[PDB]
């Protein structure tokens, strides 16, 4: 499953509470059933901390090292999952971005538009996680995946027109996940 | 100009020609999508005329119109892009 992280709590302490939230698995993927789910942890230390989640497709964790790295896994009777997807985070790294400009503006009730430049990097870049809440409520955390390849992208999902949705784009680093830029409202 | 989020506004100003025209005809495209060629036909009278079809503002598009007679064809008049 694909698992994403979120900030709930203070930024001055010097550990962090992290809450990972992933899609559970269907049919075709789990092969008739994805029953056990299991998280297992990482750090630059390399202290490697197993637990199993179950049923249950969220978890809270909270540490005070700079870099972590999570690999979820997931768990069936015939065994458990070889491939899984994976995020590390480095806090020197957290504070840097190379995006540049960022849009957003209503096509229709059902589509909304995304655009980026960024200014050039040193080391490699993988993809791009676009997340946008409404800013009248604070509605449920919705995002995708987007690879780096594509410069333009068009969102088709359903809106409220009357409703103004934030936009905040993060970029993605091997090791940390770099600073992103937070717009209010459609452009 | 783009008057909603899927139209644009077509206006000209149409110089004096020492032979006549029946008709125009409009062309509009996006330079970076390089996409298919479209065309609505427009009379020569008709100065606010428009057409309405999903656009992106924030793209380049390309529109143009040339002048027809009954016995040639005018050279294009290419505007840039939507101002
Ligand atoms: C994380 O998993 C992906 C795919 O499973 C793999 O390509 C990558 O090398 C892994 N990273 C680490 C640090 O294990
Ligand atoms: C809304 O407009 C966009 C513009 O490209 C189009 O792709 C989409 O199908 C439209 N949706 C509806 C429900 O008309
Ligand atoms: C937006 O386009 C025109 C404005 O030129 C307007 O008359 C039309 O009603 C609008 N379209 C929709 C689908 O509301």
């Amino acid at each position: 499953p694909e698992f994403w992280r979120i900030i709930n709590g203070d930024t001055m302490k010097k550990e962090k509470n992290v809450t990972l939230l992933w899609k559970p698995l269907m049919k075709n993927d789990s092969l008739c059933s994805v029953q056990r789910y299991v998280i297992n942890h990482h750090t630059s230390c390399n202290g490697t901390w197993s637990e199993d989640v179950g049923n249950h497709t969220k978890f809270t964790f909270l540490w005070t090292e700079q870099a972590h790295t999570v690999t979820v896994l997931a768990i069936n009777s015939i065994g458990a999952s070889v491939a899984n997807f994976n995020l590390t985070f480095s806090w020197p790294m957290s504070k840097v971005n190379i995006v540049q400009s960022l849009s957003a503006y209503p096509l229709n009730s059902s589509c909304v538009i995304v655009s980026w430049i960024l200014s050039p990097s040193d080391y490699k870049l993988m993809y791009f996680i676009i997340e946008w809440k409404n800013l009248n409520e604070d509605g449920e955390i919705k995002w995708l995946r987007i690879s780096s390849s594509v410069k333009k992208y068009y969102i088709h999902d359903h809106f409220i027109p009357i409703e103004k949705y934030q936009f905040s784009l993060y970029p993605i680093f091997m090791e940390g996940v770099g600073k992103p830029k937070i717009i209010n409202s459609f452009t």
